[PDB]
Formats: structure tokens, C-alpha cells, sequence
């Protein structure tokens, strides 16, 4: 599809759907010998709002396909604004994130929950800007790698806009300037 | 169709839901053709009522994009209080922005007894939004405890305990692709 504010398309929703199916395939095998079951010992997807909402709805669906018992958790940051509802102490957790850049965020999340003692703590990210860490972090599961660029859609946003896009696209440079200043 | 041993009968498949959401999304598109909805300035604000609307929402918002409907996505989390019969729930997460002078759309998984949905509505009505409406995937008309009509309805249903595509039984089965009826031999 083509857009007005996109400098170029990155990941079409078809390619995306494909990369997700695949990763959930890897996830599925990796916890095979883990005695995961509904109710008692399911895979706890701790998803981070609001940028992984799309990723999480599609990926959790990728996992039912591989018959993977899962628990949905939603937490928010901006600061901790919404924490987990139920405990992850003695559970396998999957911190679902949208994109790792500086990693300053996921590192914080990881340890916090790491000090929460789950049976194991792993991370899936939809998009990963490997070339920009301000600090070391390695996602366990990665759908796609992207260069240091501002991308929107598939849940991803600029000022809480362009999230509902079906595709991952690049925000035209002369569009964020064009608004960032109208802002700041 | 897929198998669901824990399910006695599938109600709706992903594709049926798809067809119904898309349909609903165009209807939302004509109804707002004239309110000059625009990004940043005056989008369609989607108030997703966690945890159940998460799947509906991800899908809903895309169909709407297809119809060029600029949507602002908001997510709210709530918790029962008991203590309550008015529909009173505790706010764990509120919207990032105000809805004042805004075209707002509450997004529920299922309207049933409607106490919560009716309660949030009243909550948000008092925040002076440009307009306030609701879309619900599922609706169990009879089951009211309070009079409540939704502005959009993906599909109607009888009083079954349903599950899937967001909807849960004791935090279970929401990850499912289709909406199915939890079989009696499981409660
Ligand atoms: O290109 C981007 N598009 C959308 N959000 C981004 C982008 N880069 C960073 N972010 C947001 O920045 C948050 C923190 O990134 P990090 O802490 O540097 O890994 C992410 O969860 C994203 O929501
Ligand atoms: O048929 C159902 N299956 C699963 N959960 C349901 C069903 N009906 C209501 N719920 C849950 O209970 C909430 C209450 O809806 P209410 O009865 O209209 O207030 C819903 O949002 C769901 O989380």
C-alpha cells in the first residue's frame, strides 16, 4: 500500500505475518519440555502498552497455532503506571515488546521482573534497532531487524499516531520535523 | 475448522469475525464522514477496555485504517471493587489524553449484564467528549441488569459462556483465533 507520510515501506503486513508465525514456531519448540499447561503453568505474555498491542494480539494467535498455553498480561510505562494483575513467581514469562533501540527500557523491565523470581524470563521483540543500544541487551526472540530509523504502524507510533497501520513504514523525515516543532 | 476438545461448539471463526468487523468498520466510516476526523488534531479515539478487547481492538483499528479513519488508541485497565452494583470498577489505568471535544469509541468484548460498560460510559460522558459511543464484538441482549444499548454490534448471541479471541474463562482461552462455547463439562 502507499502512504503520504512514509519515506518508504519497510515490512508489509504479509511479510510480518510470516515472520511472526515463524518466531512462534521457535518459541513453541523452545518450551516444549517445560510442562506448560492451561491454568497452572501457562506461558505468561507480559505485553508492554501500548506499542505491542498489535504484535501481541497477532503473536498470541501465532502460539495457539503451535498449541502453546498462554497468559496475557498488560503493563504500562511512560514510570510504572500499570503492573501485572497476577504473580509471575514460579512461572515462565515472555516480556512482549515492540522495538528495542537504546534498550534502556527493556533492561529495566527485565531486571525488575528478573528480581520477581519467575521460572524463566525471556523476551520477544517485533523490531530491533541493533545499531543504537545505549546499553547492552539481547532479545531472545526477534521478528525483524531494522536500521536506525523512525518507523510507525503495526502498533508503533509517532506522538500516539500511525499505530493502526497494517504495515511497518518509515516516517518521512520532513513530517516529524513538520510536527515535532508544532509540538515543541 | 480447527478442533477444540474443551469446546462443544464453535460460534464464530476468525473469518466470520473478520467479515463482521470490516462491515462494522465501514458503518463507522460513513457515520463519521462529516465530523472532519483528522490525525493529531481530532482523531477517532478508541477506548479499549482491557483485557478482553485486546484482540478485537488490534483487528478493529486496522479495518478502520482501510477506510481512512484516523484513530487514536487508548487502553484502560479496571478491577472489580468487591461493594458494587452500579457497575463500579476500580481504575488501574486511565487514558493518556483527555477526550474533551473528541469523538470517542469505547471498545468492549461483550456487553452482558452491562454494569461495567454502562458505568464506564457514564464515567466518560462526564468528560465532555465531542460525542460518545460504543462498539462491542459480542452482545447478550437479554442479560441486562441495567438498560444498555450499544452503538455497534459485531454479532449477537444467546446466554452461553463463551471464550476465545480475547474472551476468557478464569484468565484462559483468550488467545484463540475463533470464538467458541466452553463446554458444560469444564466449569
Ligand atoms: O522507531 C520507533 N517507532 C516507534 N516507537 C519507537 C521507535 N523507537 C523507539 N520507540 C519507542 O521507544 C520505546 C523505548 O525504546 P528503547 O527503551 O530505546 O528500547 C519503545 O517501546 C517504543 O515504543
Ligand atoms: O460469555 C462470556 N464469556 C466470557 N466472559 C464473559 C462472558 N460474558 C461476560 N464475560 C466477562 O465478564 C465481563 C462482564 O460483562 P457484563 O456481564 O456485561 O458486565 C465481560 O467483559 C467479560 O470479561
Amino acid at each position: 500500500r502507499e502512504y503520504e507520510f512514509a519515506e518508504k515501506i519497510l515490512f508489509t503486513e504479509e511479510e510480518i505475518r510470516t515472520r511472526i508465525k515463524e518466531v512462534a514456531k521457535r518459541i513453541a519448540d523452545d518450551y516444549k519440555g517445560k510442562g506448560l499447561r492451561p491454568y497452572v503453568n501457562p506461558l505468561v505474555l507480559i505485553s508492554v502498552l501500548k506499542g505491542s498491542f498489535m504484535f501481541t494480539a497477532d503473536l498470541c494467535r501465532a502460539l495457539c497455532d503451535f498449541n502453546v498455553p498462554v497468559r496475557m498480561e498488560f503493563i504500562c510505562v511512560s514510570r510504572m503506571l500499570l503492573d501485572t494483575r497476577h504473580s509471575i513467581e514460579g512461572h515462565h514469562v515472555l516480556i512482549v515488546e515492540d522495538i528495542v533501540d537504546t534498550a534502556l527500557t527493556l533492561n529495566y523491565l527485565y531486571h525488575m521482573y528478573f528480581t520477581r523470581r519467575p521460572a524463566s524470563l525471556k523476551t520477544v521483540v517485533l523490531l530491533d534497532k541493533r545499531e543504537g543500544r545505549r546499553v547492552p541487551f539481547s532479545a531472545d526472540y526477534v521478528v525483524a531487524n531494522i536500521p536506525n530509523a523512525f518507523v510507525i504502524g503495526y502498533g508503533l507510533d509517532y506522538d500516539d499516531t500511525y499505530r493502526e497501520l497494517r504495515d511497518i513504514v518509515v516516517l518521512r523525515p520532513e513530517v516529524y520535523a513538520e510536527r515535532e516543532a508544532a509540538r515543541q
